């Protein structure tokens, strides 16, 4: 009953080409899939996996089959009847959003950046409504297609993402859609800075200390006032005071549909001073 919304793929339809990462008990590959070839990513469960690993692997496939949304990575199908077992998803030539933005610094309009955030928020609203808590929302877990559409994914830990994680999730392991909202605020900051490292060189302990003392990330350069205000509200210490994803999607949609609203920029706090006549 775990694989209700998933298609079973026969192994003869799949060609693993090059290793692109590490799974939990198997490699992740780039490959080709032939139905109706399309490029795919392929996570495998290799010989020797434990019962817990099998349960988690097939459960992941099952949950992924349930999702059908423009801003969630699409499951092509699963190989469960043969070994090794596989989870097969679409593949994005542009890759993960964090590396993408870092390699394309300054190349997009404010409206393009905000549109990426609206899509991420819409995907997160869907997950939260489906009662799925992501727990690792970060630009590193978002794929970008050739139309600039962002697809929320989960590639596993890179490393504990302290600086993306809400205080209550760090302090007492309370992961909810409201802690995902905190993470989404960090993702907003990553996007508007073209992939800067949150909190720069602060250590994990220094970040938590700063947050507990009330400090928050400063505005990115060239950032719409409305966008900075929204990310700041995602970082409220009190979980219940944060916007829900429905609120975030609504605001971002309204800002995009009235784009003059994005012309008012938050003041950027200069780190250096250059004196010239
Ligand atoms: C194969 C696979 C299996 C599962 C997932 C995945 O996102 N699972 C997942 C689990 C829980 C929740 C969600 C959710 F959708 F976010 F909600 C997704 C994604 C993929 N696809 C994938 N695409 C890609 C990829 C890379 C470059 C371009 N296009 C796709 N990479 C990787 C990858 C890289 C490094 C380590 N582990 C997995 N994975």
């Amino acid at each position: 009953a775990v694989l209700k919304f998933t298609t079973e793929i026969h192994p003869s339809c799949v060609t693993r080409q090059k290793v692109i990462g590490a799974g939990e008990f198997g490699e992740v590959y780039k490959g080709m899939l032939k139905t109706s070839e399309v490029p795919v990513a392929i996570k495998t469960l290799k010989a020797g996996y434990t019962e817990k690993q099998r349960v988690d692997f097939l459960g992941e496939a099952g949950i992924m089959g349930q999702f059908s949304h423009h801003n969630i990575i699409r499951l092509e199908g699963v190989i469960s009847k043969y070994k090794p077992m596989m989870i097969i998803t679409e593949y994005m030539e542009n890759g993960a959003l964090d590396k993408f933005l870092r390699e394309k610094d300054g190349e997009f309009s404010v409206l393009q950046l905000v549109g990426m955030l609206r899509g991420i928020a819409a995907g997160m609203k869907y997950l939260a409504n489906m009662n799925y808590v992501h727990r690792d929302l970060a630009a590193r877990n978002i794929l970008v297609n050739s139309n600039l559409v962002c697809k929320v994914s989960d590639f596993g830990l890179s490393k504990i993402p302290i600086r993306w994680t809400a205080p209550e999730a760090i302090s007492y392991r309370k992961f909810t859609s409201a802690s995902d909202v905190w993470s989404f605020g960090i993702v907003m900051w990553e996007v508007m800075t073209y992939g800067e490292r949150p909190y720069w060189e602060l250590s994990n302990h220094e970040v938590m200390k700063a947050i507990n003392d009330g400090f928050r990330l400063p505005t990115p350069m060239d950032c719409p006032s409305a966008i900075y205000q929204l990310m700041m509200q995602c970082w409220q210490q009190e979980r219940a005071r944060r916007p829900k994803f429905a609120d975030i999607v609504s605001i971002l949609d309204k800002l995009i549909r009235a784009p003059d609203s994005l012309k008012t920029l938050a003041d950027f706090d200069p780190r250096v001073s250059i004196r010239l006549p």
